[PDB]
């Protein structure tokens, strides 16, 4: 038959965070994978997936719009957020399932593929030797290195990378993330410490990088309007592919987007079409961003629609394991209005062995795989020889 | 391979009108079909599709939202209207043989079907045996044949019939269509003759419907709102389930509807996401009408979510041949925000000839069928008995 | 010290759902209770109080507005639902300890009280009686019952009652739930059927209320905005305290509020003046439901606030156990801008064993309590004799 | 009689696209002639053409609003795109013949001329000599082509050109149309190859211009409004007579104006008062291009009276065959609200031989002729000298 038998959820360390994964088993024999994320303000998702999956078996692994239609029903007073995560990891499952049991790649469920190769930027960069050295390195301590690791992305023919917020000249190299409270200074003001070491990084980044590699700034959550507009006037000479936002003020961003010369991108925290609507009435962005991990691929198809009529182009969050790339991969195989993917470059250093592939870059491009489903599994032995 | 290797079109006569259909083979030697017309305000739709179709051959079958993507780029100053009706039945080909390559029923494709059964209203009822009884009979020349045929739609288990302007009291019966030139009227204005003929008209439906069956009205592009709105203002104490409005002015129609003491349709000429967007921001619908087999059925879905953001269900534009109520069907397969579809329950002496399957009713429900494809087949040799 | 040195999560039966607690305990030995909900649509809240909780140790516990603050950034991507569920929990564990650590009764902290009673409804009637007859006597499985409950009220001196929507003319009496997917009908369609019923329905609970026992519609999220509207047609000549309905639609709700001849209250699913703002901005509402358990008790006085520059008075939701009660009595005693409160009057077998203190009501009022903190304690050596 | 007698259509060969006319023949022997076009994506204009034609044959040719209020009942479900071109092409075939029964030039037929010549630009410069070298030459294929291109404008007295989006740095010099799948990059993204390429051949056709000819951009359909944004950026300090884009969102086009430091040019592509409304809403213009061969003259004086209202000033889209240049000199001469006409000087090496009369050019403006009609009549035996 096509019914589900099992939703069951798994975790393994991934050094400074865990990663989760959802395993569907159909009545066939079939197992479908997909990843979560409980770190990124997220807890609680393994829970709602543990409840909704229990609800699932029995039903058939072909309707996953059922599902979706569902759950929704299900959660309704308390949707959005953690809720929506468990049902989103739980559809990406059911597509991983759906296209193996029909013997084709995830990207044929979408609508067919539209490009072969995907053009990504080198995320978390220098963020992550910055942050997390224990993982990943070599270390980056101070501006020469900042300098070194763009050096290195064009070198490796990356075409694009992305950084955050960080403070050079006020002890060890650390980064300023008021937002996530990290430091806790809730008011998120912006101040000339906070200029005078972007303005740096930038430079040094800019340095190295050349010309020709483009240069992302993530803000994440970290000011009011009044302090992105401070950043953005400080940096209204800098080449920058795009300067990211998150905001639940769409009436706040579009005011800051209507004064900045650059780009500005969003919306990586929001859900389904509903989330969205608000900004792009507003005219809040150049580019949006989807997390399809979180909202599930189906949905978020949906959403790149949305925006495709409001010509707004669309890149995936994704930040996370491999499987999560690969995840995106499809979804960005299939969308024409692709801006480009996120990915990030440094891996853990058991990082390929957790799963049966690994994305393959070329050029600054990532390659679509052509496998049954999304393109990788995770390793259940694997998992477990990497308690969280 | 799974090449496209010819794309053709094909006609037959459909008594006061011609059925139009896209042929499409496969390598594979699978054909995938379409069914599109040129008699609603259309012509030139084949015209479109033999160019389009040139270029589709040699294409991976399964690329459907590729081959839209570049047909839209080839078509852009002449987007919407007939070129997008050639683009909308190709893409309906195309996913009929992507269904049958993957021999799944065609809402395999759309996100699983969430319903086994879809609820219908009995279209052009009496509209049909007053305008076309050379084809469908009883033939209706009287208010007591109008009692009648909501009667028999009554006793057939039939749980909503929809009917549009006709005048009674100025000779033979005769239909009102002035937004068509049926009197040429270009004013379109609405006097007492038509406000007591709609009257009379609706008044025996519902003497012959009972008070359990639901009665849509269709005003098509009839008059102006100041005349929709005399409309309204005269039936205001009548139970009908819509009152169907075609408009090109999101500000008149959203005037009307707010002016309306019952749910007001529309949309059923308008494609894509784009040209629904103004009439949603404007509140001018309580249901949006989706002609699937204009816009392609993935296109449809598009448009579909993008209603369900809105808390605006849909509802399928079907009055054509049984292949168009097959695409429908499964389009309301996988809905959720699906009102009901429309089907024309009179039907042709040799319609059933033209087709390998019928659609089936039961209990005013139409059955969706799970064959892989729509869920019909044109049939060639009967095409050629029927020249237009 | 006045330092948190542990934040505890309990459950017990509570029949046909569980109730959970927080205890948060102090250095000096003080107890902070909350009641919170996972019923209602709301998987994962523990989850996310026990990774809150972990990092509100060693914190002060007069720091309320801190905490608030600090997890909000920990949460900020997943904002909202679960998550928010999660901190107001805590919150309102926090406001109890506080409370209790300065020996005054919670509305002491909110500005002091501003009336010694509180005008209630009584909820789910007969809703309870009809879905919960195990628990909820006496059953009620016909009209006649259904009359026979509001003259109880009636008797008891209860000013007012909520009614859900209940289909009596098809088979054994029974809710009809779409937006909860019980019915799973997705599209939530109004028809005829679930017309003809809610008429029966409340013309039964009206003849038993008599005249001046007014009676308020709950919807929830059964409809869609053309549904609503189908509801306030037939309706029209009912006199309705208010008919609530939940919706993510502001623009759809204002639509169908300006075309209502009730009063319509809506947001009882909502977080924060953020997610409230975009409906008084659209004139969504009269009234706006709080729900304060979700929220927390001091985020709730914001919101009412907001409410109140608007010229909106509030409601609580409160349909769960005696804390609850006690919680949403405080918020009611210190809001200039309250409509009503809402309370359940069936109680199960076992709700007095759980608690310390029982509300206490007189002439269709709650009469609000003088004692440290909320008014009432869970019982723990209760709490496990009624395993979940 | 004024009777029609007669509709057909021809076509001839143009080298790189085919011209098509249409040729209505009167009782008394008068014919009147239009151009028409379907290689700028309209596939099917013939086709709409043949069958209403079939509608005109025995009607008035006085009375050609008549028939476009006829037509347009007709085909009203279908209108725009394509369907409208073969109403406007009719229209201005009966528009001739009209003025040549009554011995007067069109412009005669518009409220008489308010001018006797019209400053034009020279557009495709040198877009058609690179694209098209087999046909206008001397063949442009490197920078310093580019140059000597602008400085024969500047020569031959013209006082300004338009140019569009080329690629000089990447191989063999190359247009850059992804808008129209040339390449296929349904995306649309600008990145720095575009933008150093753009800036380079601009720089070069400003060294051969001279101060004094103005430069016109046209970047058609080739980005989304993120794009245009990096295009306007780059090309701040550019002196631009304008810069063109079509686009289906008036919100996104009139975000990208209030961002331009350059007079902004857009529509070409659509029809009637009703397409161009939303766009004058917006303030999304500095110019409305309105192209008459697809609208009909008689319609395009009804939207050119609708943007003087709005204080905009018009420019035909005129880049096809002598007749329509003829047809937009009659358009010109009756409009106020004139910005510029639009004509192409490159041209074919058998154009005037497929044409009566071909227009006269003196420093650097259009002589607005004075013969019964559009000025000139397409000869049959030319065409058929030149086989599609
Ligand atoms: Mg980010
Ligand atoms: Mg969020
Ligand atoms: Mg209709
Ligand atoms: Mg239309
Ligand atoms: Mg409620
Ligand atoms: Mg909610
Ligand atoms: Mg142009
Ligand atoms: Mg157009």
């Amino acid at each position: 038959s096509l019914k589900v038998v099992s939703v069951d959820t798994l975790c393994c360390d991934a050094g400074w965070r865990n990663y989760h994964f959802v395993k569907l088993t159909t009545d066939e024999g079939i197992v479908g994978w997909s990843e979560f994320d409980e770190g990124f303000g997220s807890p609680g998702v393994t829970a709602v997936i543990e409840q909704l999956g229990k609800r699932l078996v029995g039903a058939s692994v072909m309707e996953h719009e059922r599902f979706f239609a569902e759950a929704y029903c299900l959660t309704r007073p308390a949707t959005g957020g953690v809720v929506s995560e468990g049902i989103g990891a739980i559809e990406n499952a059911l597509l991983d399932a759906k296209a193996k049991t029909l013997n084709v790649p995830c990207y044929e469920l979408l609508g067919g593929k539209l490009r072969d190769r995907v053009p990504v930027y080198w995320s978390h960069c220098p963020t992550w030797r910055i942050n997390h050295p224990k993982f990943f390195g070599p270390p980056v301590t101070d501006l020469d290195g900042v300098k070194r690791t763009a050096e290195e992305a064009r070198e490796r023919q990356f075409r694009a990378i992305k950084t955050n917020i960080f403070i050079h000249d006020d002890g060890p190299l650390h980064a300023w993330r008021p937002g996530f409270a990290v430091p806790f200074q809730p008011a998120l003001n912006v101040d000339r410490k906070v200029l005078r070491n972007l303005r740096a990084h930038l430079e040094a980044l800019r340095d190295g990088a050349g010309p020709d590699v483009e240069i992302l700034l993530d803000l994440n959550f970290n000011a009011k309007p009044e302090g992105y507009l401070k950043i953005l006037r400080e940096l209204a000479d800098f080449d920058l592919f795009w300067v990211e936002i998150d905001s639940y003020s769409p009436q706040g961003l579009a005011y800051v987007r209507n004064h900045s010369p650059h780009p500005i991108s969003s919306c990586e925290t929001l859900f389904g079409i509903r989330e969205f609507k608000p900004f792009f009435d507003a005219n809040a962005v150049d580019v949006a961003i989807v997390d399809t991990i979180w909202n599930g691929v189906w949905q978020s198809m949906k959403i790149a629609a949305f925006a495709d009529a409001h010509d707004i182009n669309v890149a995936p969050h994704n930040f996370y394991g491999h499987l999560c790339t690969m995840i995106n991969a499809n979804f960005a195989a299939a969308v024409p209005n692709l801006r480009i993917m996120e990915t990030d470059i440094d891996r853990l250093a058991w990082e390929d062995e957790l799963f049966t592939h690994a994305p393959e870059y070329q050029n600054g491009e990532l390659i679509i795989p052509d496998r049954p489903g999304w393109g990788t599994d995770p390793v259940e032995e694997a998992i477990l020889a990497h308690p969280p």
